[PDB]
């Protein structure tokens, strides 16, 4: 029927193309099947809504196993802060990176928070390489998942490179850390939030971008086009995020998937719901890097 107009015209909107003829057609029927869900779901009010965005393309399974499990896997050991953060606004956040159908986003993560906390420290806004994180990292499990931390310490006690050195290719391999000569940068720590805080991870944004894990298998997450997120997602985390500000009534969440998911690839999350994991178990596993 019409449907068939709108399709053509967003798979002409998201650079989609694909491989045979058939897949045009399983495409569409999951589409327009994601359209029905999407639309009846967008009159439910709730301070945020869905909509037909980069993987309005596909079922949730297919979604589901492609773009989340990036995180784990599965050691030693007066707040008064701004009523809103933004750390693009100060000039500390790259531009949204497609993460791809790697689970890389553990090393992503780690990197969108690499990345400010040297503008952060040094003025200065580089974009450093998750690829290397990928190949590199041996406590992680590589396009199958990682850890934040492992990640993070990596750069704390090694180094990493510029993007354009150790550039992405969504599939992980050698580290060729040794072939790209001296790291890029160098950070000098790592420090945990207070899990199940919100007030501790609150703070710590407030200071730098922290890198956080949330449950983003939802179905309502992978439509998600706009507002507020208040649910439904659990606590099974898996999907690593930063989280680069927040404001009273949401904690700012940057993505991996690229500018075509959510609010540019961002997400606004719902705060304060006296929740403890908090929404979606943000507050379960919480890092963020140090520098001086």
């Amino acid at each position: 029927e019409r449907l068939i107009q709108l399709f053509e015209s967003w798979m002409l909107k998201h650079n989609k193309i694909y491989k045979n003829i058939d897949e045009k057609i399983y495409r569409f029927e999951i589409f327009k099947d994601n359209l029905k869900y999407i639309d009846e779901t967008n009159k439910k009010n709730n301070s945020y809504w869905l909509g037909l965005n980069v993987f309005a393309d596909m079922s949730n399974d297919e979604f589901k196993e492609k773009y989340t499990g990036s995180i784990a896997g599965n050691l030693s050991y007066d707040v008064n802060i701004p009523e809103y953060v933004d750390w693009r606004q100060k000039g500390a956040v790259t531009p949204v990176k497609n993460q791809g159908s790697c689970g890389s986003a553990w090393a992503f993560s780690a990197v969108s928070t690499i990345e400010s906390i040297i503008k952060i420290r040094t003025g200065n806004l580089n974009e450093y390489s998750e690829q290397e994180l990928l190949d590199c990292d041996r406590r992680s499990y590589g396009c199958n998942g990682g850890y934040p931390w492992s990640a993070l310490q990596l750069v704390a006690q090694y180094g990493i490179h510029y993007r354009n050195t150790y550039p992405y290719e969504g599939v992980q391999r050698y580290c060729r850390s040794r072939e790209k000569g001296p790291y890029a940068a160098k950070t000098d720590g790592v420090r945990q939030v207070q899990p199940y805080n919100e007030g501790a991870l609150l703070y710590s944004i407030a200071n730098q971008p922290v890198s956080v894990v949330l449950e983003a298998a939802g179905k309502d997450f992978q439509l998600y086009r706009g507002g507020i997120f208040v649910g439904p997602c659990g606590n099974k985390v898996d999907h690593a995020v930063a989280a680069v500000g927040y404001g009273p009534n949401y904690i700012l969440i940057r993505n991996s998937w690229g500018t075509g998911w959510g609010e540019n690839g961002y997400i606004r999350i719902k705060r304060g719901t006296g929740n403890s994991y908090g929404v979606c178990g943000l507050y379960t596993s919480s890092f963020y890097p140090v520098k001086n």
